[PDB]
């Protein structure tokens, strides 16, 4: 099985990143990059915030018994549920389609067991248009390994192609992506950033679950930081939420 292994377990539908629903309230809310929203003078600061994340396995065995050629959708949205007078409008959505090619390894290294390597494409989102429209493509690596209670993945990208919508992105998001998760017992504790040196810019994001049944867990998130979503990307927040969870890291 190996927990965790996205790639291992892609070789019903299958899940890549976490699936949650939280409620969720942010520190301050970027009025301005939503200005040209008629609703977006009287925007809350609580939020519910849920992400999907589905991973399909198109050709398996496409570079031997180990490797699929995949793709995954990933989608995160902020709902302004509690904003009944504006007709609690949806604020954002971030959608992240990635076409891929992963593999299923075992490569031992002090002590450390290397299990998903995966190169491939990503599109990141948000579906609207000008002024308020978000984008940027990206070649990425993600490489995750494990030891014991805990695993740790690790995402470098070179941004490709256009990027007038948000020039300087790479400024705040930087060239990677880490993860870090922990097993006590079986409550997940979970470690994600992302930071540029050269900047100072980045993000971080907590999180601890727990099981109420085989399918469902409890959830509680603080983000921190730059980039929380595109709209947000050059914009510093404190957001904590709680709600459930269905997957976590491992």
């Amino acid at each position: 099985a190996v927990r965790g292994s996205i790639i291992a377990n892609m070789l019903t539908l299958y899940p890549y990143d976490t699936n949650y629903l939280i409620y969720t309230q942010t520190s301050d809310l970027n009025k301005e990059a939503i200005a040209s929203y008629d609703w977006a003078e009287n925007a809350r600061k609580d939020e519910v915030k849920f992400q999907l994340s589905l991973a399909f396995p198109l050709w398996r065995g496409i570079l031997g018994p180990n490797s699929v050629l995949g793709a995954s959708y990933t989608q995160k949205s902020w709902w302004q549920l509690s904003n009944s007078e504006e007709s609690s409008p949806f604020r954002e959505t971030n959608y992240e389609p990635q076409l891929f090619l992963g593999f299923a390894t075992d490569y031992r290294f002090a002590g450390w067991t290397l299990r998903d390597v995966e190169m491939g494409y990503n599109h990141d989102s948000n579906g609207r248009s000008d002024p308020t429209s978000r984008s940027w493509n990206r070649l990425y690596t993600r490489l995750m390994a494990e030891n014991g209670n805990w695993l740790v993945e690790v995402k470098p990208w070179y941004v490709v192609g256009n990027t007038d919508d948000n020039p300087d992105i790479t400024k705040y998001m930087g060239y990677y992506q880490l993860k870090i998760g922990y097993h006590l017992g079986d409550a997940v504790l979970s470690a994600k950033g992302q930071y540029n040196w050269n900047t100072g810019y980045g993000g971080a994001e907590l999180g601890l679950s727990y099981p109420i049944t085989k399918h469902v867990r409890l959830y509680t998130q603080v983000y921190s930081g730059y980039g929380e979503s595109l709209i947000d990307y050059n914009f510093n927040q404190t957001r904590v939420g709680v709600g459930v969870m269905l997957n976590d890291l491992f």
